[PDB]
């Protein structure tokens, strides 16, 4: 049907049909008469996976022969979503599969909806890892994603009486056709034990053993025949484990609980033992495999020329003392050389400056669990603080601030400090965030070693986030400029010369309208929810967090409602306001914010005076596959964190790529987005970082906004008095209380400028042609925010490898 | 190579090689350069499974079309062993695979040794189920084996310092290519809850739900293109399960512990909650599937014409009140009709008369776990005891003996009594065992309803137990008489006319010698153990149990040793005595018997005076695949249970089929074996059942044997005084104590006749020609003990179906 979806050759289609039928019969052990759509999905999924494997085997052999430097991306999170369409897209098989399945009398889109998301992440950080893997393979780097094969990913979210309820995401119930179990490469991981000293050094003894079993999933590059590997570890008990006989066998579960479940706290640290076991487990098993692979090239000096390890936040920071443990205790390198090797090998990415998100592990945990790694960390700390002392003689307060060991009621190890000490590069994830790091939390480190500190502004893969989810927009772009922009997103700049082309204006607005019609219909069929598709689609989707200020969004919605009630017969640009996202299970305030959002819809959506001029919809179970449907339907993107708190953001980029305009603070990557499109083509409002600090010094007093803004006071009074919760009049007193007295994120300070900026958006919306021209201006300047540009900077400036767009042979 | 192994056609071989290579590449994602033998096994296993599926699908469709009466074989045990060679054999693919793999430069036998046993049973009862499934499909019956997919089968046994040590049998580590997960047919099973009464009857409410997920494994008949199904259930948690969030997710394991592990107690009842959950789980899930399948034929009168359910011991006896629960509470049939349907549907097989092996569940368990099934069982008991009262008016003692409810400190439900009440047929497993049932434990039942009681003497599948494990013997048999005996074992009778054929005598003795040479070499390569292959191979392999009297065997071995020490220069027929078998984990005496056997080898095997005239070897980890190697190497089969205790035995048949002679008591099927071959062709010794009762009346006094038999006294003194345990002189005082004072099985009473009968065996062994002629006489009369004859009797006399040897189309 559409051009960027590849060829449907006679030979290809005929072949696909036969392999589809072979898998239906032989693999599924089904006959056409009892197959359900789910069986058809599987037959298709196995048929497409067949095309990968040859490429998978030849890529992995090519690396063994040529021996390039390898990149190991360690992360506790890989938010992959679905694999089928992405694989079709990267292999140019999409039109052929469509044809082949159409001829068997099936609808490929129906089938794609049956695939479970691999929800092995929480949000922005785990999805960055996913975009990165795709960019690494598109750019021909010999790169391996390593993590944990969680048996339950992020919980599925149900809304019940307006409240979030969690349920287990049993994503593997029906099998995962994409993975290949690799029990032959099972590896031991050690916990507990104690440290013995011999004449030949330290020895870690009496440990419990958990085996790590690898599962490999292929990662295809974009039409370059590269297929890289994501290797995820699964925990297994050893066979002599505790070996009532019956009880001994059942207790094997204690060991395998390590890979059972993903911790669902985003931007919040929970110091629980099970988490730290997961952290050590991925790092222990990954480093043996790395070293094994290196020894099949004695000489560790060349280790940093053959290996790069990227640490995705501090989660795998135990890689640093573990690499020392292996080099010093097992290989018998001396300390100083092991340390040189380790620093040259590791690099660390920070994703936050929020105090509560930083990992600081109680020393009593590390002591019990990892008594040798604690010893190594104290030694790292001592040698490091000696370099500090030597450089800032006398500055005792610097020593206590810079220490890897925090003193206090419970001593803690500050894992970020460890990473900066043992890495040759540390980077933030947007220009402003990187600057904040150097001026604030890591200032002392920066003065010590300014040359470690870098920026690598985040990006998103244009494959998933454009070609896969928005074929209509990819297609009209490609009619004008060709196809090359898909792996060179800077080419979108050529679209600037079409800003005054009447036919192009009309095709952009037409693609948006179609996407909105398709999303409106997904809403009714799957959730009996009922919307005007001519309305402006105002969307805020991301994890529920106070800093993300969904509450600010809420106050705007209530203000619009109150302005309609006050003058019902006055015209307003109609909106569909959609907010979506998961709250972590113990984050009480996040759960209250969800409940408020639904309580608002309850009032607003059934007010007959409002008509279809205002609807508030909470999007349930937001996740990757739902992002792919809603983002291309969006007209307005809400990116309204308090300035200084959102390290980068990446939703913001997905929306800009897909023809939504942005309303945002100068936060994170919003700053670079605006600078790329021109501030005139962006709806910026509210405090800058500088303004927030000024306010923090005087002191933030919210009563002051409440006394001066009648519209705001009326909302607060409606909240306290039970207007949004008539049977529980005090339902929301926690929120009101927090907003009035304990608001770390200054919702009231930005309210006024936010509302006025919201009027400027409705006004452009009234002028379709001029809305669409600003849209083209955004789309056209989104090139920088491709993950291919990001990974190329990592590769050149951190890993020391040269990207390559050259096809490997078929 | 050999004729009964099928054709190696050019076209077939060429095809196998290509599919082998396809699976290596696409399924295994390996290249020839890194494949290990284990990968080659898998490529072969998938290539052979491809040939099954077409037949599997067409068999299952043929039953749906024709709708014959279906047989449901319920068992908690299916001792399958390996599947690959058996599948090749039943599909006539064996020579072709041999050829095809030989041309890829591989050794098929090497590959077969990589397959794990499916050890989902304990011994004779779970292996009977396995032979039965094979016979049911060979005979074209529409039959389904239902049980439990245990994640850990019988433990692997290691001997350490002479002691058994257990370890978990992680048989699924590398995947099971034979099974097909069927998550689409997942079913709910209920536990706990309470019973409510409405105006519309009883209702079972507030239950916990465990899902049962089915895994299907194909069961091929012998060259008839029938492939039946073994469906095994796996326990899964529901998704809202308990739904700390983290803890809620981890506790999903409590539910899935139901299918985690096979209970390893054989012939001994352990009344543990986890066991009863397993029992209910298999029965609950199986009956829904049965009823589902029946409703795709409203009218329950025809239920017994469409369904037979065979109960393998009392383990699935909850089928009886569950079928009532479904008919009466769910379908709203009235009691009396539901009961007629249930009786006409169920039949029960007993496998033991040992008091300690019978299931008697505490009422407080059933009450908590299954409160509705307890109610139904009390109602069954009351109506049943009313029929007894009506028939034997006044006989109060009969009422208490026959009750399903045993009174006592804890009230118990006697599950055998339940089965006899709710089944139209009850059967023992050998003629003498069936007689004992009617004269003793079930006498009262027999007088009430004599027409329920039947015999179905056990059998073994000649496929596995002859063609698969003994190709050499199958082959010389087939040269003379053709191939038809493989599915008509009565034809072996024709071999009687070759008893005086010199060439045949020599080919039987040659096959035995070769098997012994191959087993001698398996012993050295895999266990550094060192034997004379010219010796008589004296073998007792079966679970370690006091009633099986491995101790009697032990005393004989010590007597031979002592006779050698007393006259070293006198000639004796040399023997290799091999004893093997697993002891259940808490059975202390069974573990001591293993330790004695090794302690004896320790003395005997290193006595330089003994030379290679006597060796005692404990065969470690006895299981199905080890049975297939040792049984055709055996010259002498030890079947020496105290008469009246071994219900049938089936090892005894495997040995007789494979050219070992039998030394045995008149116990179980030994009685019919001797009657088939002629008592002259069998080494029978010791008490008959009648003699045992006579001894029980006077009272068994072991001191009497010890005072009258000097050879026996010397053994006991050597045991007490530390001769077999010099560093622990009192190691064996438990055994001596038991033998002297508390021997339920009368080891001393049979000692004398056993030793003298052991001399008669050595004497025939001295005359190879005459040994071999008696062997031919056994082999030739083994036809009765085929499982095809057994299943044909079940089918005709119990299930009401007609077997058929007709091929389904290819
Ligand atoms: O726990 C976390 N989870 C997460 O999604 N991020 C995000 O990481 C994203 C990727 O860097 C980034 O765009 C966004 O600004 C961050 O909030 C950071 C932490 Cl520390
Ligand atoms: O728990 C058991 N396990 C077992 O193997 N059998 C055997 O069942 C075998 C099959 O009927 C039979 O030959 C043998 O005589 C029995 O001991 C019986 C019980 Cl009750």
């Amino acid at each position: 049907q559409i051009s960027v979806r590849g060829l449907a050759g006679v030979e290809n289609v005929t072949e696909l049909k036969k392999n589809f039928n072979r898998h239906l019969h032989f693999t599924l052990v089904k006959d056409r008469n009892v197959a359900t759509p789910r069986d058809y999905y599987f037959a298709l999924a196995h048929t497409v996976r067949d095309h990968l494997v040859g490429r998978w085997i030849r890529t992995q052999q090519h690396y063994y022969e040529k021996d390039p430097k390898r990149i190991y991306y360690l992360s506790l999170e890989f938010y992959m979503g679905r694999t089928l369409q992405n694989t079709m897209v990267n292999l140019a098989l999409e039109n052929a599969c469509d044809e082949a399945t159409y001829q068997l009398g099936l609808d490929m889109e129906e089938l794609e909806e049956i695939e479970e998301d691999a929800g092995l992440g929480n949000g922005g950080l785990g999805r960055l890892a996913a975009c990165f893997l795709d960019s690494m393979a598109t750019l021909g780097l010999a790169a391996y994603g390593y993590g944990i094969r969680y048996e339950f990913g992020i919980f599925n979210q149900k809304i019940c009486g307006g409240w979030q309820m969690e349920e287990a995401d049993d994503w593997l119930r029906y099998g995962n056709p994409w993975e290949k179990a690799r029990p032959e490469f099972t590896l031991p991981v050690h916990f507990y034990g104690r440290v013995e000293h011999t004449s030949q050094g330290a020895k870690w003894v009496d440990t419990q053993v958990v085996l790590a079993m690898p599962y490999d999933t292929p990662v295809p590059g974009y039409r370059n025949n590269v297929v890289n590997t994501m290797r995820l570890w699964s925990a297994k008990a050893p066979n002599d484990f505790n070996l009532g006989y019956i009880q001994a066998v059942l207790d094997r579960n204690l060991a395998e609980n390590i890979s059972r479940v993903l911790y669902p706290n985003d931007n919040f640290f929970e110091g629980k033992e099970l988490r730290l076991k997961q952290e050590y487990f991925v790092v222990a098993a990954t480093l043996q495999d790395i070293i094994r692979r290196f020894k099949s090239s004695t000489n560790f000096d060349a280790f940093p020329d053959k290996v790069a390890i990227q640490l995705n936040d501090t989660h795998p920071s135990l890689a640093i003392p573990e690499l020392m443990r292996v080099l010093v205790d097992l290989e018998r390198l001396d300390w100083d050389k092991a340390w040189e090797v380790t620093v040259k090998t590791c690099a660390y990415t920070n994703h936050t400056v929020l105090p509560e998100a930083l990992e600081r592990w109680p020393v009593h945990l590390l002591e019990t669990l990892l008594p040798r790694h604690l010893q190594i960390i104290y030694e790292i700390n001592q040698r490091f603080l000696n370099r500090v002392a030597a450089a800032f003689p006398g500055d005792v307060d610097r020593l206590r601030r810079m220490s890897l060991v925090e003193e206090g009621a419970v001593k803690r190890i500050n894992m970020a400090h460890l990473c900066i000490a043992g890495s040759h590069a540390v980077n933030g994830v947007a220009r402003i965030h990187s600057e904040i790091l150097k001026k604030t939390i890591f200032k002392d480190f920066y003065e010590l070693e300014p040359h470690k500190f870098q920026n690598k502004t985040n990006g998103i893969t244009p494959r998933r986030w454009l070609v896969l989810c928005n074929p209509g927009l990819a297609e009209i772009i490609a009619e004008r400029i060709g196809e090359e922009y898909i792996s060179d997103l800077d080419q979108l700049r050529k679209l600037l010369s079409y800003v005054d082309d009447e036919a192009f204006i009309r095709d952009v607005a037409k693609v948006k309208q179609e996407n909105k019609l398709k999303f409106a219909a997904y809403l009714e069929r799957e959730y009996k929810v009922h919307i005007n598709p001519n309305s402006l689609f105002d969307v805020q989707v991301k994890r529920i967090h106070e800093y993300k200020r969904q509450l600010l969004n809420c106050l705007h919605v209530i203000t619009l409602y109150n302005r309609i009630k006050k003058e019902p017969n006055k015209f307003v640009v109609p909106r569909t306001v959609m907010i979506g996202g998961k709250a972590a299970p113990g984050y009480h305030m996040a759960k209250m914010i969800i409940k408020l959002i639904t309580a608002i819809g309850d009032v607003v959506n059934h007010d007959p005076v409002v008509g279809d001029r205002l609807r508030v919809i909470f999007l349930e179970n937001y996740r990757v596959s739902l992002a792919e449907k809603v983002i291309p339907a969006a007209d307005l993107s809400e990116q309204i964190s308090t300035a200084g708190t959102e390290a980068s953001g990446t939703g913001n980029m997905k929306f800009m790529l897909n023809g939504a305009l942005t309303i945002g603070t100068m936060d994170g990557a919003n700053v670079e987005m605006a600078e790329e499109a021109g501030e005139e083509n962006f709806f910026i409002f509210g405090m800058r970082v500088e303004d927030v600090d000024r306010l923090d010094q005087r002191g933030y007093n919210a009563q002051e906004y409440y006394d001066r803004i009648p519209e705001l006071r009326q909302i607060i009074e409606q909240l306290s008095s039970g207007f949004f919760s008539p049977k529980q009049p005090d339902l929301f007193k926690d929120i009101v209380n927090m907003l009035m007295h304990h608001d770390r994120f200054k919702v009231f300070a930005d309210y006024e400028e936010y509302v006025k900026c919201q009027e400027r958006v409705s006004a452009l919306y009234k002028n379709p042609r001029e809305w669409t021209r600003m849209v083209i201006r955004n789309i056209a300047t989104s090139g920088k925010f491709s993950s291919d540009r990001t990974i190329a900077q990592y590769a050149r400036e951190i890993w020391g490898v040269e990207p390559s767009r050259q096809r490997l042979p078929a």
